[PDB]
């Protein structure tokens, strides 16, 4: 055994000792218990970043403990490869986005290799292979037949001179952020999952995941926005009919969920969009130009809350079912066409948002709820305002005294027998656009036919081939500009037809890529049948947050679809979920010319602890503040160049001692030394073991006659392995595991280990403690454990605890005054606690 630590001889090492025994290469073997861990899989963007690197550690870590203890471990990785990067790289370099991407993966996959991960190779998908998205397209077609998938006008934001479609996201202050020009509502066809169709199951579904984090749980739930509500109509008052047809003449249809408060309501709001608005604004140039500012508003879902709340009184009322009141119709910003009847109530007394649209207005704010002695005050919001637990209806007439439930079956009786509202369930959750106007994605399967329609192509034409000879030019989506690829015949009837060009969505891919990843190269369905049912679902599933809602909504959601399609058999694709914390870093600058910041990578950095300094010229930088790694302050440390000066088990070691797994981590020159550093103790510990005699067999059995040093540190490593164990099966807090193998290790320096036991001893805590770090730092694990002894790691299995190490030995003894037992200088105290002293059997006390 080498002196000294060099991971650079034998992380390759164990590298091939790994690929050679096939240990992570699975199948469906009956004959030992399944477990699948799954780690989200990455854009190949072209180089691994932190995040990356822990994440797969993760996972890793969690594959590795399973593996130890006897589990067939799944831990599959593929590449999740459609989407704009690649578009945009072609753009900038003149390159193909296959080309591109493939070269990418190429190199990502070196990268993930050189870590250790012990991924099963042979399961490796590509999303962009048509023997990937065949498959998808497959589906979509199976459910365009069935409604589920459907083609309906949307509106989406059109960018004019970078001739592209987008997103919300991406528009600001009303202009194309790349751009800079006012993009353009347009009303185009497109592609709908109608995923409301299964909001209740998502909705429901939710309860079964004991093992998720309940805030992820909570997310879904508000974002499906399931609520129990009451259909209100107000009779349009007779003063305020002018430009009205047909039933908007007559009422004004909203939905509440607070029906328990139409008592209070003091006016009503309606959508920009809504018949009402449209006649009010006829001829009022205010009101025209609030309309218009609404719909050229593209505010982000993720800041809807955020925006100001405003709105424009119209001079037409409608009259409250209830209590005759009359109420004026303001158009309001909030209020959306498309949700509901586009049109909503107001109790600025009891919900929080009206209390400020009211406030702002000076609108009437009427209490009709009461919790306790609590004094109202109309001038300032409390939280027990908005309460809907405990309290009871005041001002509300005959309602008066009432509480939630039994007002809202009241009023729901009430405006029943009137024909003026019903009980309503409603969902804030959107069908689901899949149209995309890029080249770098999913064709869409359908062909446009002027004599059949939108025809779906026949399973056996699947797939459409992408052409990936294709460069983006950037002046329009390439598809609708290359006729070679979508002029064609039409499936159903042989006539001239047309290709759809809009390419998927491609949370598409990543909807499903974990049961692909169960059968990867069966060519007659989407996942063979003895696989899934043989898989099941994935045990295990590690991620970042910021997946917690449309991705993990989406995966859900096409599961179902494939369950109800027979393909699998669960109705949950993930049972237990981690989520990651982002890596941050410090970031440097130099001064601008115009009074700006120009950004210095850190690994260019050299600091003095006073100032930092660049490294090429050791010139002043100036050190600023710690954010999330990314390409916007230069501040990413890649993880190639850790590697190289380090070695994988570091860098793994360092990512996983850092913090907790959902704490954000902070990167540290030092704290990466220190990781190495702890490296080189590990393995100077072992060399000197097996330097003053070599191995011997580990301890093991009855403790009783050790020496009560060794006694202590059996307990120690016993307690240990119970720790690790505990913090990598049921805590996932892999530092304190760590630390925990510090403490032993700490303790066993202070033990006198010479003596022949003392061997035996040191030869049990050894064998333990690389065990329990071999899921972290493989490499250097299967390492020592190949000199400490001759059995495989993994064969040798996950350590147990020994209770009997636990134990301590206790010795009773009598106690006696007067010579008389009483009862049964450290037995002095006990027995006073309960003076002749014999020894460990006897304590008197003289009394
Ligand atoms: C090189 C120059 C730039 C430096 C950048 C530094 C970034 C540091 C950072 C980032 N973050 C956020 C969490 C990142 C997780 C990383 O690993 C997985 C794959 O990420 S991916 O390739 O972006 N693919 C995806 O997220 C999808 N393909 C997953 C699908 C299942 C939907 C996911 O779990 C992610 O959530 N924290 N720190
Ligand atoms: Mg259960
Ligand atoms: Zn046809």
């Amino acid at each position: 055994m080498q002196e000294h630590y060099q991971p650079a001889a034998i992380e390759p090492a164990a590298q091939k000792k790994w690929d050679d025994a096939r240990i992570s290469n699975v199948s469906e073997d009956a004959s030992k218990p399944k477990y699948y861990c799954l780690s989200m899989f990455p854009y190949p963007s072209g180089k691994l970043h932190m995040g990356h690197v822990r994440n797969y550690t993760i996972g890793d870590v969690l594959s590795r403990f399973k593996l130890l203890n006897g589990f067939n471990v799944m831990q599959p990785m593929g590449w999740d490869a459609f989407g704009m990067p690649a578009e945009n790289a072609a753009m900038k370099n003149n390159v193909a986005p296959a080309a591109w991407t493939y070269d990418n993966i190429e190199y990502m996959k070196t990268q993930l290799k050189s870590l250790g991960f012990a991924v099963d190779w042979e399961r490796e998908v590509a999303t962009c292979k048509p023997e990937y998205y065949r498959w998808e397209q497959w589906l979509f077609t199976k459910l365009f037949e069935k409604g589920i998938v459907y083609r309906k006008n949307g509106t989406v934001n059109w960018d004019p001179v970078d001739q592209t479609v987008l997103a919300n996201e991406q528009v600001i202050d009303g202009r194309g952020w790349r751009s800079g020009a006012l993009i353009e509502k347009r009303e185009i066809p497109m592609y709908y999952f109608k995923i409301t169709d299964y909001a209740e199951e998502l909705l429901n579904d939710l309860d079964k995941l004991e093992h998720w984090p309940e805030q992820v749980k909570t997310m879904q739930r508000n974002w499906i926005g399931k609520s129990r509500g009451m259909t209100v109509r107000f009779a349009v008052s007779d003063d305020s009919k002018q430009g009205l047809e047909g039933d908007y003449a007559k009422f004004l249809q909203v939905y509440t969920t607070r029906p328990d408060t139409l008592m209070g309501a003091t006016y009503v709001a309606v959508a920009a969009e809504h018949p009402l608005a449209t006649a009010a604004a006829a001829d009022k140039p205010e009101l025209q130009a609030f309309i218009a500012e609404c719909k050229a508003g593209s505010v982000a879902e993720a800041d809807m809350a955020t925006m100001e709340k405003k709105g424009v009184p119209t001079g037409r009322y409608v009259v409250n079912p209830l209590n005759g009141d009359k109420l004026e119709v303001w158009i309001a910003n909030y209020v959306l066409w498309g949700y509901g009847d586009g049109a909503v109530m107001a109790v600025p007394a009891h919900d929080e948002r009206d209390f400020e649209f009211a406030a702002k207005y000076n609108l009437p704010k009427k209490q009709v709820i009461a919790v306790g002695d609590n004094a109202f005050d109309a001038n300032r919001w409390q939280e027990w305002y908005g309460d809907k637990e405990n309290g009871v209806l005041v001002n509300s007439g005959d309602l008066d005294g009432l509480d939630f439930q039994t007002a809202f079956d009241a009023v729901a009786a009430k405006l029943q027998s009137q024909g003026a509202g019903e009980p309503k369930t409603q969902y804030r959750l959107r069908d689901w656009g899949i149209s995309r106007q890029r080249y770098w994605g999913c064709p869409i399967p359908i062909v446009h036919c002027e004599k059949c329609g939108n025809v779906p192509v026949p399973a056996d034409q699947l797939p459409v081939v992408l052409p990936e000879n294709v460069v983006p030019d950037g002046m329009g989506s390439p598809l609708a500009k290359m006729p070679e690829f979508y002029e064609t015949s039409c499936p159903c009837c042989g006539g001239a037809a047309k290709r759809e060009t809009d390419t998927m969505d491609t949370f598409i891919e990543s909807s499903w890529y974990f049961f692909r990843y169960m059968s990867p190269k069966f060519s007659d369905g989407m996942v063979s049948a003895e696989s899934a049912k043989y898989w099941g679902a994935v045990d295990q599933y590690i991620g970042g947050i910021e997946h917690a809602i449309l991705h993990l909504l989406y995966a859900r959601f096409f599961t179902k679809l494939m369950r109800d399609e027979g393909l699998v058999n669960v109705d949950e694709p993930f049972e237990r979920l981690l989520t990651q914390g982002m890596v941050v870093c410090e970031t440097y600058y130099r001064e601008n010319d115009k009074g700006g910041k120009d950004w210095i990578n850190p690994a260019d950095v050299e600091l003095t602890p006073v100032s930092a300094v660049l490294k090429a010229d050791g010139l002043p930088v100036v050190i600023s503040g710690t954010e999330k790694m990314s390409k916007s302050k230069n501040n990413g440390v890649d993880p190639q160049e850790l590697i190289n000066a380090y070695g994988a088990d570091t860098a793994r070691l360092f990512m996983m001692f850092a913090a907790p797994p959902e704490q954000s981590l902070e990167w540290s020159d030092s704290g990466v030394e220190g990781a190495h550093r702890f490296l080189r103790r590990l393995w100077r510990t072992v060399y000197e073991y097996l330097k003053q005699g070599g191995a011997v067999k580990a301890f093991a059995g009855n403790q009783d006659g050790l020496s009560k040093e060794l006694k202590d540190l059996r307990h120690k490593l016993h307690s240990t392995t119970a720790k690790v164990s505990d913090d990598y099966g049921r805590r996932q807090q892999f530092n304190t595991a760590i630390a925990a193998v510090m403490e032993l290790l700490n303790q066993y320096d202070k033990t006198d280990t010479g003596s022949e036991q003392g061997r035996a001893v040191a030869q049990e805590v050894l064998e333990a403690a690389v065990r329990l770090l071999w899921p972290i730092v493989p490499h250097i694990c299967e390492t020592l454990w190949s000199e400490l002894n001759g059995a495989k790691l993994w064969e040798a299995g996950w350590p147990t605890v020994d209770e009997a190490a636990l134990v301590k030995s206790e010795i009773e003894v009598m106690v006696q005054v007067n010579g008389k037992l009483r009862g049964k200088a450290d037995l002095e105290a006990a027995a006073l606690a309960n003076i002749i002293v014999v020894p460990g059997r006897l304590v008197n006390i003289v009394v």
